């Protein structure tokens, strides 16, 4: 069910409807950061996540920074017998690289995943050409599954493998450690 | 690729379009192999094929019945369809006991991925398994799709233990390979 994440600045809200013209136009305002990204120039990009909400197959959260919003990022993918789930559509402006807010974001939606829904697997997955996500993905300390071959394609439409992680519950203590370490440093 | 319903056929082999009025007899077979089809999760649950069939209403599953002389020996399912890629996942197989080994599994994965290939375009099928389940992935290593890792906690098994998943998959590129070794094992 949905949910509403906050830590300081950050606050990570449901989207709506209302939320779709403005993350389409910041996303074309950064679209060569988002090259990896499969159309996330597209309103229905938006639209379909907001869809997948009504069926229970996602939820797609607005990322606000001050509110102003900044990017976007989602659960999908829920494996209710296990349970398990998926983060990921994950994006922001370029100038919110590097600041720390990724991580601030991964923390709150794990936390989330581990400590309220009682997940056993969260899993992420990247282009494997997307050098900086699995960077930033390796430094949660998510486990490095496999090479998915021809598993995405890129914002140009060309063909890419996925580099697929995940977390476990009993992981989890690990992850939150490692986050909290960059919080202070 | 249009997720579209399908017969495929080889020989006395069919598989057919699965419908509501299959399930039972479905369900009676698995009890009848429970001991072989203790690493699937709810092959003996008849809403395991039900949720198949409602979803191919939606696009997103293909569930099929395996006849052999218009008999049902088992089951298996197109599902997981990536449809800009485009891809798909092959699963939810199981055949009766005395099938196994005489050579079936491999007509219907040869049919199966000559469609996903040759028709839907598919640049990717993957298939999947429990760590648990020796036969499965041998059987998914004989075929020549590529492991590409072991997923942590991402399955139950039919009792209920939690279990790791190996997945593998086969490209586009790889399926001229896979199709020909299939080839070289039957006669024509
Ligand atoms: C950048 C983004 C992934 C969010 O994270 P972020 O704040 O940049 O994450 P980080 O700050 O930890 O930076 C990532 C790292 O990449 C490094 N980096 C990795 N590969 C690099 C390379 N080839 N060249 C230069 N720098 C590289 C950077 O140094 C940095 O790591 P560091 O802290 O060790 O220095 C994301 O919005 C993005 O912009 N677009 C695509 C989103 C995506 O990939 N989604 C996949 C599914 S969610
Ligand atoms: C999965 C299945 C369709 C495979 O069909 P099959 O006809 O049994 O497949 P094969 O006999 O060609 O291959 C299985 C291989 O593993 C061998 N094998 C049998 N038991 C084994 C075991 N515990 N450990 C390792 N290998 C084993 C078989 O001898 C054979 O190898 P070989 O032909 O080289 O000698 C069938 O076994 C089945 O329905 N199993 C129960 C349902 C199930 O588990 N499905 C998994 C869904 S992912």
């Amino acid at each position: 069910l949905p949910i509403t994440l906050q830590r300081g600045a950050l606050r990570l809200e449901p989207m709506v409807e209302a939320d779709v013209p403005e993350l389409v136009e910041l996303a074309d305002a950064n679209r060569e950061v988002l090259q990896y990204m499969s159309a996330p120039q597209r309103p229905d990009w938006y639209r379909q996540a907001i869809a997948d909400q009504r069926e229970g197959r996602a939820l797609p959260l607005v990322v606000r920074l001050g509110n102003r919003i900044v990017g976007t990022t989602r659960f999908l993918d829920f494996m209710p017998a296990l349970p398990a789930c998926e983060i990921g559509g994950t994006w922001l402006e370029q100038s919110q690289h590097g600041m720390g807010l990724n991580a601030s974001m991964k923390y709150l939606m794990l936390r989330h995943a581990f400590d309220s829904w009682q997940m056993v697997r969260v899993q992420l997955k990247t282009a494997a050409s997307n050098l900086r996500s699995q960077r930033a993905i390796e430094k949660l300390g998510a486990v490095r599954e496999g090479v998915l071959r021809n598993h995405r394609r890129l914002a140009g439409g060309r063909l890419d493998d996925s580099v697929l992680y995940s977390i476990t519950d009993h992981e989890w203590p690990q992850v939150k450690a490692a986050l909290e370490a960059g919080f202070s440093g």
